[PDB]
């Protein structure tokens, strides 16, 4: 009776459909990834073993523009044609508006769970399935999808989720773990927790992630047997195990994908690890699955006309960084303090809002969207310096990188001090920024809200939102001003570690 039990899963997948090169992995020259990919990978594994099962632990939308132009539309769509068993919802399912979160994940042919969000000051959630059971070969699987509360309010915009809210994690699933319990075979959650991603082109040297909220997590809760989880994008090269748990996830955007054999047995309730395996997918050793790849083309097909447009040029690679200045951020905040004009004296904009390279040459409006893919809205606003000063302390903080800044700002930190002690210097237009002093500055509405534990843009006055005019908006039309890439933008160090 001892059975075969496999579980696959990915996490993070953030719209990257089709392979795509990492700087970072083989200097940028391999494409890896794919959906099309991961599709075959999963049908093989399926087709093998009766007793397979694939999850995905959120933040599947956001990423290159087959996303943001859908409202992540195309992305059930494709995802439609993939042999899902079941996903939760992650912060960035959320990103078009949570009455958009409703209306695209309606569409799903695939089992979506997520049992702790729910309207404020109301018992009614929002999603209506918490948990599920799905049963291959005699073998009964129950999985719970949960929102990190924390992470939720961290990383969603406020605009977005205007009445909704997560609710105590650790309070509902163990409160699901112990409906299940006696239903089941296994219990597994999909759990979407812990810190924010880096968003770099350097990898795993810029800014460190772990996955401590999710040990915390496991040792916080009794008869939960795998803990899946995503929004840090750390794999798990080996399963972690705390008491009887299994915390799995990946590396994010189709990078790897997990796969955990078990040797399983009903009679004396047991399960053994037989094999683990996080497999990094390189497209040239791939079949894709033509359906899935003919979805995919559709959709590029239909989207072609207004991404090919040809916007602007650089002489090489714009690249982003988490823990200090990058091309990609120097441009956006020059952009957006280009925007909103008149009296602004400086643009602050967020790293974790930065999403991928832009290639050198001919600059397209799908690389701007994709690269800056969020309908954050111009703000402008009046901080004082002490204000400003205590948001640079939160980005030196690096526990959502720093803020990327404009031209004309220039801000030195030392990550070896205590947090809320780390600011060297602050200058502007290098005159030192004065705690009384009140400043006009430019940003989006994402930080404007508080965003990303900003919390003293929240004190801006006099304040001023551009509706529908995103930072892509913004940086496509500081192009068509007459501006184009300085030699400043590209190597100046306007945030710098000097630790
Ligand atoms: O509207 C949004 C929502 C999220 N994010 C970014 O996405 C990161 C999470 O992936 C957050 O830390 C934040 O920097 C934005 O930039 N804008
Ligand atoms: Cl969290
Ligand atoms: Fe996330
Ligand atoms: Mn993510």
């Amino acid at each position: 009776l001892a059975k075969d039990v496999t579980i696959i899963y990915t996490n993070d997948l953030h719209a990257h459909v089709e392979p795509y090169k990492v700087p970072w992995i083989a200097d940028g020259k391999r494409d890896i990834g794919g959906w099309a990919n991961i599709t075959t990978l999963v049908k093989q594994e399926k087709a093998k073993n009766k007793a397979t099962w694939f999850f995905d632990a959120g933040d599947y939308f956001t990423g290159p523009y087959i996303s943001s132009l859908t409202k992540g539309k195309a992305i059930i769509d494709i995802m439609n044609t993939m042999p899902f068993d079941a996903v939760t919802i992650g912060n960035h399912e959320f990103d078009h508006g949570w009455d958009n979160t409703l209306l695209q994940l309606s569409q799903a042919k695939f089992p979506i769970v997520q049992g702790n969000i729910f309207y404020q000051n109301s018992s009614k959630s929002f999603w209506d399935k918490p948990y599920t059971i799905i049963e291959k070969d005699g073998v009964k699987i129950g999985v719970i999808g949960l929102h990190g509360v924390f992470a939720f309010n961290d990383t969603v915009s406020a605009a977005t989720r205007v009445g909704i809210e997560a609710r105590d994690e650790i309070k509902w699933l163990q409160r699901y773990i112990d409906e299940l319990k006696g239903k089941v075979d296994l219990t597994v959650a999909l759990i979407h927790e812990g810190v924010p991603a880096r968003q770099s082109s350097m990898g795993g040297t810029d800014v460190r992630r772990a996955l401590d909220k999710d040990i915390q997590t496991a040792s916080q809760v009794k008869g939960l047997d795998i803990l899946i989880t995503g929004h840090a994008h750390v794999g798990t090269p080996e399963p972690i195990k705390v008491g009887n748990t299994l915390i799995l996830s990946t590396d994010s955007g189709g990078i790897d994908v997990g796969k955990l054999v078990l040797d399983y047995k009903e009679k004396p309730h047991n399960f053994t690890v037989k094999n683990f395996e996080l497999k990094t997918i390189y497209a040239d050793e791939w079949k894709p699955d033509q359906q899935t790849k003919q979805v995919i083309d559709g959709w590029n097909k239909k989207l072609d006309e207004v991404v090919q447009q040809t916007v602007a040029q650089s002489p090489v690679e714009l690249k982003r960084a988490y823990g200090e200045s990058a091309s990609l951020g120097n441009l956006a905040a020059d952009a957006l303090l280009a925007a909103a004009g008149k009296n602004t004296q400086l643009a602050l904009t967020n790293s974790g809002g930065i999403r991928n390279e832009i290639p050198a040459g001919a600059i397209t409006m799908g690389g701007v969207i994709s690269t800056f893919p969020f309908p954050n809205e111009l703000v402008t606003m009046e901080l004082t310096g002490k204000q400003l000063r205590s948001l640079m302390e939160h980005g030196a903080s690096l526990s959502n990188g720093v803020l990327q800044v404009s031209k004309g700002l220039e801000m030195k930190y030392d990550s070896s001090k205590p947090v809320g002690q780390r600011v060297i210097t602050l200058t502007l237009n290098g005159k030192p920024i004065e705690d009384a002093t009140v400043y006009h500055i430019a940003t989006q509405s994402f930080l404007a809200d508080g965003g990303d534990g900003f919390t003293a843009f929240t004190e801006g006055k006099a304040r001023n939102i551009t509706g529908g005019y995103y930072v892509y908006h913004a940086v496509v039309d500081y192009f068509k001003a007459g501006n184009t890439i300085t030699d400043e933008q590209l190597n100046g160090m306007r945030v710098k570690d000097i630790k």
